[PDB]
């Protein structure tokens, strides 16, 4: 146990009177609007999404980075750290790596995910950034860039990474690329695409039969001009283009200012096409801020959409959630756990939502009525449900307050020797 | 009474049992938060915002306009209806009147107001339309119109809104223009603004002393190119020139995609030029869409300024909010309602936050539990001092739900075409 | 000959000398860059594009519209004034009509435009706003609305469209609807997505073997919170799913802040969904300003990916272009000459990019001097061009002096009411 | 001289005829229009933009940093890089330096510089990022930090910026920094920015009697949620506040999208606070790209507001400009030259416009011929004008053709060691 049992237990039991108190109170409230406050606590209490081995460091900026004490030194200080996070929250089981960042022998990294009690998610390629002995630099791309060599090299990377994940109970692969241009002229934007179309269709073919291959869009950065993969429309086109295994990320931050994105969703979902989500929030670009820190209800509405597609019925959908971060400005580990958080309180105000009541605004065009239904679950203040759902599994009343008790941090600190 | 008192007691004992036991809940809730929950309560009832005589009505876009039924006729039809608002939400007892459209017997407006429990805020002054017999037009510009003779229209259109406002017991004028230009070279910014500058100073010159005159920027619309007021800066400039008289006021959806709001919010404030907010929310532009229906917590980090002023102990800080909004597709006085009611809503979230707490965690730099301490206050379900604060001055618990079993809408559809 | 023969020769003679130095010395600077001048002049002349009927009359805001003198009264007043920019500036044979708008009798127009010397392009549907006596509001939807009779009334209005146009030369039927929601929870959108689909597919019954069904994305306004079409993303889906004969229409000011509109341009091309673009010219949203008038270099970047397009030999790709713009604050006749030079303009120096230069710098990844080929033809002032294919081709060397000298707009003032 | 006097003459001398063609071409249809080519050189050449000293390395992102060759490693590498640039522009004649990447003793700086035929430029504070050493950490904020002593080191650090310029030349100081806060809540608005204008009276104070003080706002990043000197507005107020020395730049890409730049600059040189403006172009956010690579019309109006500033002298205005940008995917040496030439290309072009004409149809209203004005002066190609200008003054006709004829990138990554082979 990374967290102290007794600590745990001592900062639950502190806050135990104040949560039966709201609870009960929200129990109440909520029958007399016709739920059952014990429904929805047993789906929040189920409700996981994954934790990026690269978020419990702390991030930074071109212009500078300042970590904090205690910071991981490898892969294996991380899923320590992710431990906390899961233990604490109970939201965050699996763990979602990066190559070769994470590089480590699979059964090493099976071994301790195991004793920790850790899953593995989506494996993630990295071809934004060159590593060492490197044949081919990704300066100008890499699965779409000009030369093959370059390309073919991408290519193999990435099905390292399926390797990889197989060894270590991972179903998926996440490519995310920078490829783009930062001057008209310099990419023909369709031969570069068509480039980019070839490399992806060789990794689908290292695909295990259970397996996805997730495609993530992004308007710009580190491109400043133009990107391959810009917009969920290029990723519409990838995923249909590559096969039933191929689906598309929606990252919160990677859009235009102003985007309508819970409607993207629910388009990629109508098309079978949304293979996962990853959360953050923004306020100006690709932020990668806490989720639910700028824009609380437009998160809310992200799962409204979500919820949605569970109430019309639709089939087979099984997205792949995960957290997206940079904590340049926070304990890293903190920043994810009130991340998590967030991420199940709108998932459980979605739950909320009076879809008999919503369908019949709808159909009525009574716009007015139609929005208020929707305020009515999400104005609900829903910390109970996910206090008591950390309760009955093992969890923290207060994450945040528990791991500041614990002194953790502090330990860590003393443990792990800062970079020179 | 627009509405039926009768009514409004029937739909208030049908909600007073869940309302006593939601109240007594956060009573108890807040209670362990070290918050009196009848404090919030009694700030609450007090908290006033102008509704907009023309937002009473259905609104359009240059693509079209659909009216509903019982659309008023004039100015008259229009306090009827703003006395509903007033009437149920309890929030909104003074209406900003627009010239010319609501020009009329200044006595008679006064009058009426005074039935229906109303009073008049800000005036508005209106160049950025023309008016039957108007001698220059204001297809170019008004107040900065190249032309003098138009100018001098303009000023002394400003100069009539404050007789009329003199006269009706406003205390402020309002100007909005939509000066600007469509064509890189078609206007000089420096010399447009000049005489923007020079045509505000007269209109001041017009001002009593107990009168106040409010400039509001907008970053675009009806001018595609450049704006004279385009943003706060050139606001602040407007104000600092023209005297201690002159505020700015903030237009939350005319600001630049991604602005952050809240701050202008702050920066006028600590250089004591905010004059006022006006309310409404957005996605896109300048959508004028009902209050908090977007973007609920950006609405709260405004409040959080306002209410951090009054912590902070500024002197003389007594804003002019209104509400600014077009209905296109609602029924205009339940969307003037339950806007009046968010604006509510995010003032008493601003007010249960832990000011004390705060101010630690800014000062450690603990920015996780600096942003907490913000979302324990948003959080928190404010709706049952809402609808209390409504019981106990005069409202409906539901003002909407009340509204609607009134049938006051079919009543005044059959009172007009 | 709607402006008289008389004054066009005359102001051609005022400004012949001058245009023959200045075509002479940029013929020369081209020759020494291995490009022939005849032969960019022989394109631009054959280049057209689409004018709306409806862009003639003078435009205006939410908040106020400020007419000129002379405006219009219906469609065929606005053919006589078509003719002018057509005559004077020979970029803009074909006119689009837009239903109910400039609903007459098909043989009235088409013997109009024979007469005027335009066409007919593309129609235009109109269920963003209610017609007198229109049984169904189109206030919550049309062709999306959840009312069935409110849908087929909106998908008669467009089949009504198809018929009118078939009577006049037309081939193509533009659909472009505010349809969408201003709260969220208002609309499912999945659900106003598929009622729109079911609906679209009606239509598109109804079209002929050798017309076409572009379907007009918007992110916003007249709904401020959700556009069933929103995006090109939703309108290739559209495209894809009703048919061969359903294209893409790309508006320039009807994209997300920051867009990479040029990429929007080639992802559709590249799928053969690219049916046209509508030119204009934007800073803020949908401004709907002159063409090239805030960016020209993105006109010229958009005309980029249209002239790589032919170059590389894009089987079947003929889009159908059209000018949709508002004229607020100038007259209509003179912006729509000048945005259709403008249009000539871009396409004229995309013409001049050295395709063979710019690939070879693309394959060795030299960005500075690959960026600096489309310079090299962007920097080209090719007003002589487009100058001298006005000439030759019975335009104008200076299309608004012509117009101005002419007195065209006092004139028509004085026949038309107030 | 970095590049070889026999190869910018050889270069130019290929280019010599078709440029007399152009050029002549040219001042033949200026002279149909009124205006005397050279009278239009020779302002050009005598346009003038400071280059960053940290403009010459590769730049980069987050998520990586792609070195190209020779890359210059301290500052000497640097100046040896940005001589280069003026030689073959004669636009770029100072540098701007930054503290403390470019520490070193001044003597040695200055001498450097006059045997580079370099000047310098305004100091640059670096408190946006912590070095070794460092007392205090500018994690949370340097000038409007909370902690006193952190501000104190904020302020000491830019009056050391202000001690290092005046053994050199220069006479300003330019401070940007990343203050701010990355959520709503972590940073109370007003007390930062009280903060923040009680630390920049300190650095004012130490101001000399022709010194200027500039602060440079910026949107958001490193900051995003919430900047403390985030946009002009709030500069205007710093330099109000700061008095007569203190001035606001404005650099390009800092603003919000769809913002109208020209006017902040017409606003500012109304108001005498335009200190200088920082040249680069953006699509997307603070791209610092290429000078003009995206938007050259926005890039020429600009300029407009400056050309129409300058023709009519106007009191305070005296802009101090610079390039501020980063190269991640180009030889920075080419890009910075190529960036000059837009920068000129611009003002050359601006310096065409009919302001009696365009004064005309503003007052009659007439939009149409007012813009029409303005893009005939824009769609005049003025290259002849540059590369004449620089032709005379002892530069290249064809800046980037001569840099890479010369093979000066190879003769500097023979000279300095890469990371890796
Ligand atoms: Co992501
Ligand atoms: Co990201
Ligand atoms: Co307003
Ligand atoms: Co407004
Ligand atoms: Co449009
Ligand atoms: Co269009
Ligand atoms: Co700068
Ligand atoms: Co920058």
């Amino acid at each position: 146990f990374r967290i102290a049992q007794d600590v745990v237990a001592r900062e639950n039991d502190r806050r135990a009177s104040a949560l039966k108190e709201d609870y009960e109170a929200l129990g109440a409230n909520l029958a007399r609007r016709g739920v059952d406050i014990e429904a929805v606590t047993a789906k929040v209490e189920k409700f996981f999404v994954a934790v990026p081995s690269w978020g419990v460091g702390t991030g930074g900026t071109r212009f500078a980075r300042f970590p904090g004490t205690g910071e991981p030194r490898g892969i294996f200080d991380k899923l320590d750290d992710c431990a906390v996070i899961q233990q604490l929250t109970r939201a965050t089981p699996n763990v979602s790596l990066h190559i070769p960042w994470d590089k480590a022998d699979p059964k090493e990294l099976k071994a301790r995910g195991d004793a920790l009690g850790l899953g593995f998610d989506a494996m993630n390629s990295n071809t934004f950034s060159d590593a060492p002995g490197q044949a081919h630099s990704y300066k100008y791309g890499s699965l779409s860039h000009t030369n093959a060599a370059t390309r073919a090299q991408a290519v193999e990377h990435n099905l390292e990474c399926i390797e990889i994940g197989k060894a270590i109970g991972s179903k998926a692969l996440t490519v995310w690329i920078g490829d783009g241009s930062n001057f008209p002229g310099q990419s023909n934007f369709t031969r570069a695409f068509e480039r980019y179309l070839s490399a992806m269709a060789e990794i689908y073919k290292g695909l295990p039969d259970d397996w996805k291959l997730f495609s993530e869009h992004k308007m710009y950065e580190p491109a400043f001009y133009s990107t391959v993969v810009q917009d969920w429309g290029t990723n519409y086109l990838i995923a249909q283009t590559l096969g039933p295994k191929a689906q598309c990320l929606v990252d919160l931050g990677h859009h235009a200012p102003n985007t309508n994105i819970e409607m993207i969703v629910a388009r990629l979902i109508q098309f079978g096409k949304l293979g996962g989500f990853h959360f953050n929030d923004s306020k100006y670009g690709d932020d990668d801020l806490d989720a639910g820190a700028i824009e609380p209800y437009r998160l809310f509405l992200v799962f409204n959409e979500l919820v949605d597609a569970e109430a019309r019925g639709v089939k087979g959908f099984h997205p792949a959630h995960m957290i997206d971060q940079s904590h340049n400005v926070t304990d890293p580990i903190e920043s994810l756990i009130n991340s998590a958080n967030e991420i199940r309180r709108a998932y459980a105000q979605a739950l909320l939502v009076d879809r008999a009541a919503l369908s019949g605004y709808q159909e009525d065009n009574d716009a007015l009525m139609a929005t208020e239904t929707l305020k009515r679950a999400y104005r609900t203040d829903v910390e109970p449900i996910l206090a008591e759902a950390r309760r009955r599994t093992g969890g923290a009343v207060d994450p945040v307050a528990t791991y500041r008790a614990s002194g953790y941090r502090a330990r860590v600190a003393a443990e792990r020797p800062a970079s020179v």
